[PDB]
Formats: C-alpha cells, sequence, structure tokens
C-alpha cells in the first residue's frame, strides 16, 4: 500500500495528486466511477504531447483532438467556446503561422523602405516605355 | 516584354507587384542591386510554408529559421525584438502547446469540480487508515 503521509499528502493540494502516479492513479479511478476520466487523460495526454520529439508532434496533435474533441470523438471533453476556438484553428493551422509577426514586420518593410525607391529606380522607370 | 498596362499596374500598389510573377522577379532583382533580397525571400518562404502538406511543416520551418534567423543564417533578416522573441518561441515551442488554454481549462475543471469530491470519497476515505 501507500503510507499515510503520503495518501494525506494527495489532500493537501490538487497538484499533489497530479505529481504522484500513485494517487493519480487513485484519482483516476474516482473519476471513471464519475464518469469524467476523459478529463484526467486528456491532461496527461497533452502533458506527454510537451515531451515528445518534433517530429512526432503533428501526428500526436492530430490523435489528440481526434480522441477528445473531433465530431464524434471517443473521449469528448467540454472546454469554454473561446478555448475550443482557439484549439481548433491551432490544429487547422499546423504550425504554418510560425512566422506570422515576423512576415509582416518584414512586409512592412518592403512597402515602406523598398517599395517607392524602386518605382524611381532606372530599372523599373526603363520599363515604362 | 510584359505590356505597358501591367509595368503601370506594379506601381499601383505594393501588394500589385507582390501578386505578379514577373513584377515580383523585377521587384527581386532591384533587391539584390539594394542587398535586401533576404526580406522578399523570406516573405516567399514563408507564403510557401502556408501551402505545405501537414507532414513538412516541421521541416520547412527549421529550414526557415536555420536560413533567415537562426545565429550564423546565410540571409539573416532583421526582426523587432518582440517578433524575434515569438517567432523563437514558436520555432522552439514546435506545436507542442496546441492545446494550451483546453489544458487549463480542464486543470481548473477538475481541480474546481472533481478534486474535493475525492477527497469526500470513501474511496479516498478509506486509504486513511
Amino acid at each position: 500500500m501507500p503510507s499515510q503521509q503520503r495518501v494525506k499528502r494527495w489532500g493537501f493540494s490538487f497538484d499533489e495528486i497530479l505529481k504522484d502516479q500513485v494517487g493519480r492513479d487513485q484519482f483516476l479511478r474516482f473519476l471513471e466511477s464519475e464518469f469524467s476520466s476523459e478529463n484526467l487523460r486528456f491532461w496527461l495526454a497533452v502533458q506527454d504531447l510537451k515531451k515528445q520529439p518534433l517530429q512526432d508532434v503533428a501526428k500526436r496533435v492530430e490523435e489528440i483532438w481526434q480522441e477528445f474533441l473531433a465530431p464524434g470523438a471517443p473521449s469528448a471533453i467540454n472546454l469554454d467556446s473561446h478555448s475550443y476556438e482557439i484549439t481548433s484553428q491551432n490544429v487547422k493551422d499546423g504550425g504554418r503561422y510560425t512566422f506570422e509577426d515576423a512576415q509582416e514586420h518584414i512586409y512592412k518593410l518592403m512597402k515602406s523602405d523598398s517599395y517607392a525607391r524602386f518605382l524611381r529606380s532606372n530599372a523599373y522607370q526603363d520599363l515604362l516605355l
């Protein structure tokens, strides 16, 4: 069995249960009797995602979405609409907007600092007849 | 050659140059004489990223970072510190925080709605002796 000292520590804070795998397994059996175990399994799945090699992330994200959030998901969780929409966008985006702010800065830089100069260039003006 | 009508359209707005591949190539040759072509190549690289199959994104992101932003990058661009730090975090994160808001909502849900109930459970209390 586990000691009284650690069994007591689980009742100190929720974080203490999450940190101790035996307390967490006990909590999980409780959630199963509550029919709310999908919450812990999702949380655990997302923690595991953070530890994944880069090359495995995209697949794991899709698996988490399909398991917990997609239409017809076998372990549907309930989110506030805000975090659902953000999550759905992140999953759909799939890393493709990693350089959004950077690209916007550079777009503005070219527009303000290079574009008007081009138009004044002989390179350009020589084309205009 | 290109017509006067389209050559003129390039001077209508910067977006018109970016849309027309012949105007864009002309702009690029100008940037090369300005030694600022890395700005356009970065912008173009990021546009191409948005069109990539999911399985290719992670690699392409690392290639863009290495080409334009990493220490010792062959085509160094200059960003404001803010977009640099955001970009660097996005690249490092690598999709692993796709479920950040969702996980936080579920963490709070378990803490508020399930945790205290567990502690009151016979499941738990039976362990305490």
